């Protein structure tokens, strides 16, 4: 019956995002530092790729997706699998590619080449859970738990996670994934205050490259 997810005033949400121990980071002078309170408040202000529903699909062929992935390292020539993910889980493939490209350094980062454990290697292209050497051997790594033992398994698995844990939790766009205005400071995808902006920028370029129509835009989150 109750389908109202507007729960907090903006000032209430800001105070929550500024709460004790909550990690909020900003890229400065070549690396990540903790964001200050003013920066957090500014980052979460509403200004529109960041506000667009990414739980719908877009008309991109495997050829078009591989065009986007050309020259993208470990992600090059994996468009078939990104589209398997889109259709299986109803995840916007432009969003999915853009998120992967941000997180993996255009597919070229050292971490994108995975983490060794025994005879296997684990991959993670979406910043999901703990992903470093210690977590993998300790077994306390989501990528290991889900057995993302290849790049293709990491693409499909990443989409599954986003659908099941975010889209099914009513976090339908980048803003909601980052700032969870229905329940501020819980279940947020990333600590980088500009996480949504980085993904949205690549999304917008790809939308304009292929002439893709935008899905629903929502700008009301707060009382
Ligand atoms: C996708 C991912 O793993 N993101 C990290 C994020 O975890 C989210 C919430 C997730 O598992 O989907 C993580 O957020 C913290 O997660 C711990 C559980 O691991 C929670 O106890 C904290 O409440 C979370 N904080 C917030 C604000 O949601 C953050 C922590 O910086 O890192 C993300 O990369
Ligand atoms: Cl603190
Ligand atoms: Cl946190
Ligand atoms: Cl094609
Ligand atoms: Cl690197
Ligand atoms: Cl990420
Ligand atoms: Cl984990
Ligand atoms: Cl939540
Ligand atoms: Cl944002
Ligand atoms: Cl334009
Ligand atoms: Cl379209
Ligand atoms: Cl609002």
């Amino acid at each position: 019956a109750a389908a109202n997810d507007v729960n907090y005033s903006f000032d209430e949400a800001v105070s929550m995002q500024q709460g004790k121990g909550i990690v909020q980071t900003k890229e400065e002078d070549g690396k990540f530092v903790e964001a200050n309170n003013n920066e957090i408040a500014k980052a979460m202000t509403i200004s529109d790729m960041k506000y667009m529903d990414i739980t719908e699909k877009v008309p991109m062929s495997e050829s078009e997706v591989n065009q986007l992935l050309k020259g993208k390292g470990i992600l090059e020539n994996r468009g078939k699998v990104f589209l398997e993910a889109q259709e299986k889980y109803e995840v916007n493939v432009i969003y999915l590619v853009s998120h992967a490209l941000v997180e993996t350094g255009n597919g070229k980062s050292e971490l994108a080449k995975g983490i060794k454990d025994g005879k296997k290697r684990y991959y993670n292209f979406f910043g999901i859970g703990a992903f470093d050497s210690s977590a993998v051997r300790s077994g306390k790594s989501y990528a290991e738990k889900e057995q993302w033992t290849s790049p293709d398994k990491a693409i499909i698995g990443g989409a599954k996670f986003i659908r099941n844990e975010y889209f099914e939790n009513n976090q339908l766009n980048l803003y909601q994934m980052r700032w969870n205005p229905e329940n501020p400071a819980q279940h947020q995808y990333a600590s980088d205050i500009r996480w949504a902006d980085k993904i949205a920028k690549l999304m917008d370029k790809s939308y304009k490259q292929f002439g893709i129509k935008k899905d629903d835009i929502r700008q009301t989150y707060y009382k």
